[PDB]
């Protein structure tokens, strides 16, 4: 598979003489997410980060961790990172999306009736090109197949967290497992406390950025804005020169104020 | 003051025809620590980091935060970042240090009797050069003068934390204030939750890295090691190629596993 | 006989259009083992070594000695070099092996009932090629025939060692005699003390590497390992440059740390 | 020191216009013996061998071990490897050696009266060149200085072995320590059983090859023989062709029949 993104198979059904998928350059690497950084940012509101664990000899074990794009001012469903099967249609706005993306989302969340309804309603597009549904269905199925199943992963000390996790679809479970790093990682015979505090939570509505931590990240795929419209809203600004703002302190190494997803514990077998 | 480091005035008392202070390049910037990064790393086991707070217009307010160099395997006094006046002599090993550094440490912690004893015992060095004690005392005094005193700073919800903080010397109090960032910062009219969890603690023995978080930082001033001696100790290593170690994931942006000092809350007045 | 290995006659019963035996290049020399070095390493966990005894004129008498591949960390049945008829099925894992190898092992250890059962159960393979059992049985029988019987060989000063040796099958007895060198060899009229200490033992469970000597041998047929799987286990390493590790001493002739099989005494008649 | 051999300073006292020391090529490496392989073979009847201990990462720790040149037919003082101060004069035949070698041996064994007597008797050679004794004495002293002093070394389970070892001179003690390998070596936290049996012994007469093991080593510095003289002595020879002598078995890797010096246990600190 040259492109591992589950949304890479989405194409204009009407006419595709020359179309390029919007997947980013990371869609060609098998990091286990099966979602490119562009699509993850667009849908699940997160980016990818690499976490390196050293051993003592000079070898590094690498892991993926999600970086939350949710600001501290977001409320309600705006703080939901990955929606669950109970509210994915409302959170992702499936009615507004195109039929191909809607079918892909239905197949991801395992809605057989919706899958059949969309497939039967999409047959009239066969009159344009004879692979409107066949190749899309096959590609999505072969992408989802790779997600099917002494390392252990716990997502909280409470039973309700485990119940919320085990009712999610297999693709969603794999995405959450790959995007959420453990607070404490037991590797070999030693425990590494990556963080003593959590930043995300798993509930009946999916994976949410429950903690309202301050986020100062600049998205590299969601930075578009309409300059033609006039926006009138109060903000706060600083008065002073470099002495008052202490601009010289910028010469030091900057501490990034971001929100990586940390929750639960992980056991890595020998 | 071209050099703001309190230890920059320490010179060989016997002979100083051509001597260069070991202060790093950051000793010439007035960041409020009054201790260079080299000396802070050597004594208080921490480095300097810059924290930027945006406003909304495009201006950044900069602050200093300490980065802990204490590993999770350290025990007891090895986890003490900044010792208090009760145990600074034992923690810093004053009996092993030179007379000039010992006098500087005595003056920092306000031990008048020790100051007078060292000054009277150091008079025999006047026979080499007539400024063995005078210029050192004057420089240390003028450095300490700058540390003398609606912004507020709380270092915990418990009374004992405040009692431990207010019994420290003025220089130590200023260093702790400059090196420890607040968990939540109330700026203007809004609260920014920099971190929901703490990484350091203030007790009767000073500022300690109480939380045994995993540290993967490489000191840039304490990396020396004797290769001639043979060291025999068990460690853990990873077996596998790039596929097993997932080296390709290194192409993503790395999340730094370090321990910045976060504790208490801060109120910044308009 | 171009190939003297007893396991060289094992072939895929189903289809053998182009099959090459895994016997090593030493299978074509009649050293008396009747087992190639590859198969000896695979089953009995030993390699072949040559021992030369000079006379005084310039002629050398050559003998074979087994080199143990068992490490000092092995425990229990992992230290068994050549299993006896009491536990050969468990040690060699006959239930996991193919029917041809199982039949060969049954014939080696003289289990007539198992031989007949396997021969009658293997008749259904005659429908593929008409020599599934006939040629294999004939080759194994003609190989075993060569092993049938004032030189003397003692395998210990205790009676139980002799009792353990004399209850073994003829093929196993010949293999042990050829692979185990004497501690003291009486040749002509003089005794040569090859070794004052023993390295192997013969008991009711066969020939075992009883002595937990350190083994630093690298097998040349058992060096395969799966690099795709991640292995997490603590080991010990040395810190230091060539001066600390004394790498220059590598210019001298190296003393090989291996475990040849030495036990008992041998009398060679004129 | 370009040449670490203690006997390298021995020169013809009468005339040295063009003289080359008989030290071998290993005299320029600081292996801790301070005796070249040629001189060790000539006097103490042993050669040098390298022993490599692996760790688990890929680094090897190297040690020196003595290889005994004493045959199993030697008797009495012919089996003495390193003589002690009680019988070094008789074993080494000091009365037959030259004055320079005799003085070097006296200084090695710490015989002050003999040293002074030889130095005063060697003054008449000052009339040839003015450094007959001065440079030799200085070189021998500076060589012996390097031998002066949680690793531990035991040379037997009996008290008499320790008493015999501790009464030897410092140079002899260092030579025995460097040339005798431990039977069991405790490195780090694990024990490596290099050999379960000993090959040498330490007694009141020094280090001896007590065990009459068969030796088939060919010395590379003591192979000279007078072919002009006729030697008449009975030996044993083998009758037969390659089939009777089993010359084909020479194709296997040969097991060297030599006698490395193994005795006691060694503890290597971290």
């Amino acid at each position: 598979l040259r492109n591992f993104c589950v949304f890479s198979s989405v194409k204009p059904l009407d006419f595709c003489d020359q179309y390029s998928s919007p997947c980013s350059s990371d869609a060609t690497v098998d990091d286990g997410w099966f979602v490119c950084e562009y699509h993850a940012s667009r849908f699940f509101k997160m980016e990818k980060l690499a976490l390196a664990i050293p051993d003592g000899t000079g070898n590094n074990y690498y892991r993926t961790v999600g970086k939350s794009l949710v600001d501290d001012k977001a409320e309600g469903i705006e703080r939901i990172l990955i929606p669950s099967q109970n509210n994915y249609e409302t959170v992702l706005n499936l009615s507004l999306l195109g039929p191909a993306e809607r079918l892909v989302f239905y197949m991801i969340y395992d809605n057989k009736e919706k899958q059949n309804e969309i497939c039967q309603q999409l047959r009239m597009y066969e009159r344009f090109r004879p692979e409107v549904v066949e190749e899309l269905y096959n590609s999505t199925l072969r992408v989802l197949a790779l997600t099917n199943p002494n390392e252990s992963r716990s997502f909280g000390l409470s039973v309700e967290d485990d119940l919320a996790f085990n009712v999610l679809p297999t693709f969603i479970q794999n995405l959450i497992r790959k995007c959420v790093a453990p607070e404490s990682l037991t590797i070999g015979t030693e425990d590494l406390q990556l963080r003593n505090c959590n930043t995300c939570r798993i509930t009946s509505e999916g994976l949410l950025a429950s903690v309202r931590l301050y986020n100062s990240v600049q998205p590299k795929y969601l930075y578009g804005v309409n300059e033609n419209r006039l926006q009138i809203r109060n903000v706060l600004q600083f008065q002073g020169n470099a002495n008052a703002l202490q601009q010289k302190l910028s010469r030091y190494e900057l501490y990034q104020i971001n929100i990586p997803l940390f929750l639960g514990k992980q056991i890595i077998s020998t």
